[PDB]
RNA sequence: AAGGACGAGC
């Protein structure tokens, strides 16, 4: 488990949060082998957002099982820290409920898709797409959850054996554009 | 949406 697995941005944070409750905060679902609050260079003031790592990938699911999340008198907005290389990248930074899910084929349906990804969380609905004409499966599909946290764990594995498909999974961007 | 670490002349 290398580092960009275990790491959470922590955004809306209170200008009074300071890296001790932070961790303090966070401990309570594991150890944090980093905790940083980012800062004013010139003013010193927090900027609002900052960083955990914890020590396994286990303690991060369950924090963010674990929410929501309040601080110093703010709920405060977590999300998994996309790695450092993928800035500057389109949709790197997006938050969305739902996933785009590609490779699926001809033969993929719907309990294929809510068996496969059930475990990551909630789902609201699946879509299997299909040509408006033929009504033959285009060979993909987009799964929609309750929350962006399933997305955001997903996606960190861009490959995933689905049905015998070795699907590629993407955050879902709309269309429009896209 | 990045300070550190990974990797500062160790």
């Amino acid at each position: 488990e290398k580092e960009q697995f275990r790491k959470l941005f922590i955004g809306g944070l209170s200008f009074e949060t300071t890296e001790e409750s932070l961790r303090n905060y966070y401990e309570q679902w594991g150890k944090l082998t980093d905790c940083v609050v980012m800062r004013d260079p010139a003013s010193k003031r927090s900027r609002g957002f900052g960083f955990v790592t914890f020590s396994s990938m286990a303690e991060v699911d369950a924090a963010m099982a674990a929410r929501p999340h309040s601080i110093d008198g703010r709920v405060v907005e977590p999300k998994r820290a996309v790695a450092r290389e993928e800035s500057g990248k389109p949709g790197a930074h997006v938050t969305v409920k739902k996933l785009f899910v590609g490779g699926i084929k001809e033969d993929t349906e719907e309990h294929h898709l809510r068996d496969y990804f059930e475990e990551y969380g909630k789902i609201d609905t699946i879509e299997i797409i299909t040509d408006r004409q033929s009504g033959k499966k285009r060979g993909f599909g987009f799964v929609t959850f309750d929350d962006h946290d399933p997305v955001d764990k997903i996606v960190l594995q861009k490959y995933h054996t689905i049905n015998g498909h070795n699907a590629e999974v993407r955050k879902a961007l709309s269309r429009q554009e896209m």
